[PDB]
């Protein structure tokens, strides 16, 4: 039973504007999500400093990008701290985010959309290339949950009984817009990663599916 | 709630012997599973001849091999006909298989274990390299189920609420033995596939996870 929640008004505004913007450097969404993933891993790593057990649900700290061309889906996974149901609701929607309005104001002023991450709202940059997103998260402190949004004013959080078990972490499953399917390509993903994510403490793995010759 | 079933006695015997055999051409397990996958795809393709809708749950007919080194798991997936709960119980255990005893008798006589497929029991060749297997299957006619076996006399079939949704088909999730982790390697998998699966009507995709340079 998927629970539905309302996005804080400003977040909804931000999403509508992001998903509708003509911005030409949409690739920054990946830098933003890799950065977030990186942050999630930092959290779990730091947390595990005084609670090593926290790493055992998924010993490997990594960021994995998995293109699912057939579904026009791009997944960015991290074995970071993950988010509990409450955290998904809290962090990804209902709670007013510090910079949401500020960033939008910045944008109005001419700020580059790539500044989104500095306003703490980079997560939403995903709507630059996706019109729908499922944040599948497994926090050590909770079951696996699916937070899903289509940039609309409400999002759902559903106990995850349909996706692969995340030992711990988050999978941002991006349902790419039809004109952004370039991010399903290994070469493209590869170049975007090297361009904006040169300094990431965690291995960034790209899952490539190739037909055996 | 996982349901437990007893393997037909001979299948249990076959598994014990296979999982315990010293055979040196264990790679044939892949040829056997790819062949089975191929057969599953043949089924769905043929079935869809008079019921096209049957393909819509997963339009792409493919065999996908996904090494999961971190879990010492090798998955062989096909978007074939899949198996319903009843079929998993029926086909993979409780029902006496035509050649099980025959093959074992053949083996006793000196027959090469690679003959397993000609006795219709090639599926079990997986125990050559795995000590545990989960057959996650999604048939159009049923929910996604997990059939699991550790070569013991009983297997379980559990409604799948923990694995990725298979549009349609089967994932043979092999928990490789510690000395057969070579099948997690792309080069190895690649060579085994080309050696024994030269004539497969379906694309055989290898999912490789590579850390972005």
């Amino acid at each position: 039973a998927s629970e539905t929640f309302e996005f804080q008004a400003e977040i909804t505004q931000l999403m509508s504007l992001i998903i509708n913007t003509v911005y030409s450097n949409k690739e920054i969404f990946l830098r933003e999500l890799i950065s977030n993933a990186s942050d999630a891993l930092d959290k779990i790593r730091y947390k595990s400093l005084s609670d090593p057990k926290q790493l055992e649900t998924e010993p490997d700290l990594f960021i994995r990008i998995t293109p699912k061309p057939e579904q026009k889906v791009l997944e960015i996974r991290d074995s970071g701290i993950g988010m509990t149901k409450a955290e998904l609701i809290n962090n990804l929607g209902t709670i007013a985010k510090s910079g949401t309005k500020a960033f939008m104001e910045a944008l109005s002023a001419g700020a580059d959309v790539s500044m989104i991450g500095q306003f703490g709202v980079g997560f939403y940059s995903l709507f630059l290339v996706a019109d729908r997103v499922q944040v599948i998260s497994k926090s050590n402190d909770d079951e696996q949950y699916i937070w899903e949004s289509n940039a609309g004013g409400s999002f759902t959080v559903t106990l995850d009984e349909v996706n692969e078990r995340i030992g711990r972490g988050t999978i941002l499953r991006l349902f790419l817009k039809d004109d952004q399917l370039e991010y399903l390509e290994e070469k493209r993903i590869k170049e975007v990663i090297k361009r904006h994510s040169e300094f990431v403490a965690y291995p960034i793995q790209l899952v490539v599916t190739k037909e055996v010759e």
